[PDB]
C-alpha cells in the first residue's frame, strides 16, 4: 500500500516504519462471543442516537479525508486550524493522516476483514459518502478512530493547556463511528491502541519532528 | 495527592498538568450490562491461565514501582535498561512512573472506586503482595496498565527498530493485571487511553524533554 | 396535560393528586444491559405469538379508550359491563381510564420517552390503529397496562368471588401490548406498579367513592 | 395454612378468600434463561450494596414480622405508627400482614419452591434472623415485598398527601430483599402484583373496612 | 404417517418401528434462553459464510432428496456412488433416506413445530428449492442432518479406511443446514442423536441387512 | 495409547482403528462465548438436582467402569444383564467400554485438555470416586456419555421392542455427568457423536460381530 514514498503529503512514514497492528492487536470479537453481543448492543444504542445532535455531529464526523480532520478539531483546539489561519499546524495534521488511518491499521484490517454493522445488518451508515468505498474495507481496527486519537494526541502537545478538550474530541471522534454505523465498538477501541503507537514512530521521524517544531512555534505567536 | 512538587523523583507533571481521566473516559461497565458479563468471562479466562507460563509472567508483571517497569522492558528493548547500563534511560523511565500511574488515573479511580475482581470474588490475586495496598484503590482504570503503555510509547520512540516488541510487552504488562485477578478487562483497556494521553503531556515537559534527549544520546551507546 | 379539571369524564384526580411515576419507578432497562436483552427475546416471543389465538386476543386488547376496557372484562366479570346493563359499573370504569392511563404514567413516560419496539425494529404492531398516535409517546411505562390492572383491582373488590379471573384478564390486557409489539416487557411490568398505586389514590376520591358505591349497590342486581 | 380463623390477629381473610398466585403469576425465570442471568446480575449488584447505608437499611428491613412493618413505614408516613401513638392504624397494619405475606403468596411459593440466592450461592443473607426458617420457603414470590407493597398501598389511602414517599418505602422495602440475599429480583417483582391484589380483597372484607375506617379517622385528628 | 408400506423405495422401517424422537429428545431451546441466543449467533455466523466456498457447498448440500445424498458422499467415500458404479451402495443410501429423515424426526418435529430461522428472520434460505415445502415443517430436529449422520455411519461401516472422512462429511452435511438457514444449530445437534439411533433400528431390518451386505461386497471389486 | 493389543477385555478396536475425535469434532466452547455461558447455566441446573431422585441416579451412573454399564442398562433393557443371566450380552458390553470411552475421545480430549466443571468451580463432584483420576483428564468430550450412547445403540440393535427405553437411558446416562459435575453440557453433546461413530467401526470388527450375534441369540431364550 501507499506510504510516504508515494503520497508524501498524506504520510511521513514508509511501510517499513509501520506498526504491525496484526501482531499487536488481539483478534476481534467473534460471532457467538459475549463481546460481539456487546458490539451489537453498542450499535443499536448508537443507531438510536443518530437522530440526535450527537448524531448529526457523527455524520459530519465521517469527513476527515482531507483537511477535514483539522476541521473536526477546530473548536476543541481553541484557535481555528485552517490552511489560511494556521497552515504549519494544518499541514502537520494533513500530512500525518494516512500514517494514522492506513499504516497503523493495515495489517489487522486486511488480515481479519471483519465485516461492518451497516453491512452486517444491511442498513446504511449515517453518512454514506465513503460507505461503498469502505464497504470493502476491513472493519477492524477503525481508521478514523486511529486518526482522531493520533491527531488529538498530537494536538495535545501543541496546546497542552487545552488537552482535555482536545483529547475528548479525539475520543469523541472515534465514537461517532459507532453512532454512524461504520464500525463496531471493538473497532473503535482497538484503533486507539494503534493510533497512539504511530504518534510514537512519528516522534522519531525527522520530517515530523520539524513540522511539529514549525507548528509549535507558529502557534506560539498566534 | 502527590505530584512532581512533593515527590519529583516519580513525577514530572504537577496535579495541574494532569489529564482529566474522569472526564475523558467513559463510565466503567455496570453490574447487569453485557459489558460486565464480558469482564467476568475474561476474569475466568485469566484465572485458568494463572498456572501457565503466561500466569508465570503475569505473576512478575506486578512489581514495578521500584522501577521494575524498566526491567520489565529490558528484554524487549534488546538492551538492558538498568541504573548501571542505561543511566539516562533508567532515570527517565522512573521519574515518570507516577505521571502515568497516578495522575493519569487518579481522577476517575477515586470517582468510581470500582471494585477489583479479587475482591468482587473473594479469591485472592496471582500476586498477593500489593493486593492489600490496592484493595482500597479504585480498579478503573488500571495504573500498572497505564504505565506499561506509557513507558512503551516512550521506549518505542527511543528504539523504533524494536517498537513492535516494546509496544507488545507494554500491552502485555497490562493484560497480566487481568490474568492476576487485579483488574477487570475494562480497566486495562480504558487504561491505555490515559496511558497514551499522558505521554502527550510529558513531551511538553522540559524535565521530560531533557532526559528523553539524554536517553536518546546515551542510547546510541549501550 | 389534562386531568379531572379539563376532562372530568375520564379523570377523577387532578394533576395535583397524581403519582410520581418518574420518582417511584426505577429507570427502564438500558440498551446494553442483560435486562434489555430480555426485553428483546420477549418481543421475539410475543411476535411469533401474534398469529395465534393469543395474538388474536392481543389484537383486540388494544382498543380501550372508548371504554373498551369495560368490555374487555365483561367476559371475566361473569356479567356484562355495559352502558345499558351496568350503568353505575360502566361509568365508574370509564371516568378513571385516564387517572390510571395518563396521570399514573405521564411523569416517567415523558421523562424517558423510551422507544417502543415497533419503532425500535421498524416492524409495525399487531394493531396499527393507535400505532401512530403512540409512536410519539414514551413506551415506559405502559398505559393500557396500567389500566388493565387498575380496572381489575376495582372490579375484583366489586366482584371478589371472581377476582382471580378479573385479575388474570387485567394481567393479560397488559401482556397483549407485549405481544402486539406495542410495549417492551419491562414497560408492562413497571406499569402494574403505578397501575396499583393509582387505585389507592382513587379510593381517597369522593367522586370515585360515590360511583364505586353505586357500582356495588347496582351490582347486587345484574 | 393459617388464616383469619386461626390467627385472626395476623389475617383478615380466610384461605378461601385468598388470591391464587399460582394461577395469576407467570412461572419464575428458569436457570438457563436470560431473565435468571439478570436475577444473578441483580444479586451481585445487591450484594455489593450491602456494606453501604442502603445496605444497613436493607438488613434492618428484613424485620416486619410483628409491628416492625409499621416501624419501617414510620418516616415515610410522617407521623409515627406505634401501638401507643396510633394503635388503630398500628392494628390495621399488624392484622393485614399475613394476608399479604402468606395468603397472597402461598400457591406459587409452594408450587415452585424456587431456591434462594443465599442458598444458591451458599453465602449468608445480610440479616440471618429468619434465614434458616425461610431457607425452606419457596423463594417466589416474596412475602416482605407483598407486605411492603400492600401496606404502602394501604397507607397511601390514609395519608394520600404523602403517598409518593409512602409508596417509595413500600417499593424500597421489596428491594431491600434483593440487596440482602433472600430473594432474586424476579421474586420481588412478582410479589407486587399479588400484594396489590390482596389490598383489593381486603377492601371487601368488613373487618378491614372497619379498621380502615378507625385508622382513617384516628389519624384525621392526629 | 408415511413409510415402507406406502413408499418402500425410501423407507426400510415401518412407522411401528419409527423411533420416538419426541421422547428421546429434549425440547428445543426457547426464545428467552441463553442457548437460543447462541442459536441466533450461529445463524448470523452461518449467514456470513453463505457466499464462500462453504456456502456453495451448503447450498448444494440442500439437495439430498434423490441421490443427492449419494452424490454428497462420493468425494468422501473415496469412489463414486452412482446407480451405475456403486449400484448396491447407491441403492441402500437411496431407500433409507426417509427412515433417517422422516421416521426419525416426525414426533419431535410435529409436536414442537419449531420456527425455522429463515421464517424467523424473514430471510430467504441459501437454496430456496425446498424453502416453501419446509416453511411449515417443524424445525426441531433437522431431517437433513439426520440423513447426513445416519448415512455417514452406515458408509463408515462399509469403507472403514476413511471413516474420519466419510464421517466428517456427514457431520458437515448437517452444518450446511445452519449456514443455509433452514435449521438452528440446535436442531442440527439434536438431529444427530435420532440420526445415529435409526442406524440401530436399521441393523435390525433384514432388508437393510441384505442390501448393506451386498453394498459391502460390491465395495470389494470397485 | 491403550487398546486391545494391551487390554483386550475392554477393547475390540486397536488404536490404528480409533476414530479421530479431534478432527471430526468442533472445539469446545470457550470462556467468552455465549455457549459456555449456557454450559455454566446447565452446570448450575445440574447442581440443583444433585439431591433428588435424579441426582442419586446420576451419582450411580458415575459407575460404569466395570459392569456398572451393564447394570446401568438392565432396567431399560427389560431383563437383567449379568455375567450369569445375559452372559453373552454382559460380555459384549464389557469389552467395548474402552473403545467408546477411551479410543473414541482420546484425540479431542488430549489435545484440548478442557477444564472440568468441578475443577473449574472448585466444588467436589457428586460421586468423588473418580474425581481425582479424572481431575486431570481432558473434559471435552465425555467418555462416560460415549459409552452410554455407544452401548445404548448396540443394545437397541438387540432388543428393539424397547429401543426408546434402552435409548432414553443411554441418553440420560450421559446427562448424569452434567448433574454430577464431571463434564459440561457441551462435552456431553459432543461425546454422543464420537459415541455413535464407534458403533460403526465396531460393526466392522469380526469379534464384535461374533459376540453381538451371540448376545442377540441368547436374547432369544432369556
Ligand atoms: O475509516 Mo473507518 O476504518 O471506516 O474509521
Ligand atoms: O496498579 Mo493497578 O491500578 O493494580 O494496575
Ligand atoms: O398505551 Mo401503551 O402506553 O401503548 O399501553
Ligand atoms: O419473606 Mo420473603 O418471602 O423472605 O420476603
Ligand atoms: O430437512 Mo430439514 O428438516 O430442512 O434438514
Ligand atoms: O469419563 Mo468422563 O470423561 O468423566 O465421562
Amino acid at each position: 500500500g501507499n506510504d510516504t514514498t508515494t503520497k508524501p503529503d498524506l504520510y511521513y512514514l514508509k511501510n517499513s516504519e509501520a506498526i504491525n497492528s496484526l501482531a499487536l492487536l488481539p483478534p476481534p470479537p467473534a460471532v457467538g462471543s459475549i463481546a460481539f453481543l456487546n458490539d451489537q448492543a453498542m450499535y443499536e444504542q448508537g443507531r438510536l442516537l443518530r437522530n440526535t445532535e450527537r448524531g448529526k455531529l457523527a455524520a459530519e464526523d465521517a469527513n476527515l479525508s482531507s483537511g477535514g480532520v483539522a476541521n473536526a478539531f477546530s473548536g476543541a483546539f481553541g484557535s481555528p486550524i485552517t490552511e489560511k489561519d494556521a497552515p504549519a499546524l494544518h499541514k502537520l495534521l494533513t500530512n500525518m493522516i494516512e500514517d494514522a488511518g492506513d499504516l497503523a491499521t493495515r495489517s489487522a484490517k486486511d488480515h481479519y476483514m471483519r465485516i461492518r454493522p451497516f453491512a452486517f445488518y444491511g442498513v446504511s451508515t449515517c453518512n454514506t459518502t465513503e460507505q461503498d468505498k469502505l464497504s470493502k474495507n476491513g472493519s477492524y481496527p477503525s481508521g478514523h478512530t486511529s486518526i482522531g486519537w493520533a491527531t488529538a494526541l498530537v494536538l495535545a502537545e501543541i496546546n497542552p493547556q487545552r488537552q482535555n478538550e482536545i483529547l475528548k474530541r479525539g475520543y469523541e471522534l472515534g465514537q461517532s463511528r459507532v453512532i454512524c454505523g461504520y464500525h463496531w465498538q471493538s473497532d473503535v477501541d482497538a484503533a486507539r491502541v494503534v493510533g497512539s503507537a504511530v504518534v510514537a514512530t512519528l516522534h522519531t521521524n525527522p520530517a515530523f519532528q520539524q513540522q511539529l517544531q514549525k507548528a509549535k512555534a507558529e502557534f506560539a505567536q498566534h
